[PDB]
């Protein structure tokens, strides 16, 4: 039989059949997409979408243990590179109809791209932006409760705190997920971690740190709040 019980995070779950257990999921905020290729599981009327952790650094950090983890039912959320991986529709189940997701990208053609994905998920708002000028779209973003952040840049880490200044509510939290090698090549994976940590932590109180084998290599997601 198929079973699937509430997980530890509101908004997400763990389906647990004969087959595919040990296995996390969303409810579909809009069920009857039947999008080619979608895996989808039927429970008592309502339709619940695999996360994959091999196409969202996410779902990788809640399957590795994740402790921490601010995106939330109603959550407002600044989504720095909404366009990479599954992780969007996700983000955007959980959230529900009373949140909203203001998703940058700096390229035009990835945003339309993106349109066929998005479309009706009226909490998602594609917008076009420099991740690095995070005051060009001031007057489109509100003040946020959370900040997720996948930008494999070498200055990831004062992307999130600048975008952070201008946007982050007090108290509110910050996820970013580094590929210590679009930092630095010449490093060990953990002393980029390392030195990321600390750079964050000028800014903010960092709250956990993870590293996202096996689903990617020399990847960490960094969890941390805004004093």
């Amino acid at each position: 039989m198929v079973e699937v019980k509430k997980h530890k995070f509101p908004g997400v779950y763990t389906v647990i059949d004969d087959d595919g257990s040990e296995r996390i999921a969303t409810k579909n905020l809009v069920p009857g997409q039947r999008v080619y290729g979608e895996r989808v599981i039927k429970w008592e009327g309502e339709e619940y979408r695999i996360w994959n952790p091999n196409r969202s650094k996410l779902g990788a950090a809640i399957m590795n243990g994740l402790k921490n983890f601010p995106i939330k039912p109603g959550k407002s959320v600044l989504y720095l590179g909404i366009a990479s991986g599954t992780t969007a529709s996700h983000v955007s189940d959980i959230v529900g109809w009373e949140g909203k997701i203001f998703g940058i990208e700096f390229s035009p053609r990835v945003l339309r791209e993106l349109v066929p994905i998005v479309e009706e998920r009226r909490n998602i708002v594609p917008i076009l932006g420099d991740a690095t000028k995070p005051e060009e779209y001031r007057a489109l973003v509100p003040k946020v409760d959370v900040i997720f952040e996948d930008v494999a840049q070498p200055t990831q880490a004062k992307i999130l705190i600048d975008n952070a200044e201008v946007y982050l509510k007090r108290g509110g939290y910050g996820m970013i997920a580094v590929k210590s090698r679009s930092i630095d090549v010449t490093k060990e994976p953990e002393q980029v971690f390392r030195e990321v940590e600390r750079e964050l932590s000028e800014y903010f109180e960092v709250i956990e740190r993870l590293n996202l084998e096996p689903y990617e290599k020399d990847h960490a997601l960094f969890v941390v709040r805004k004093t």
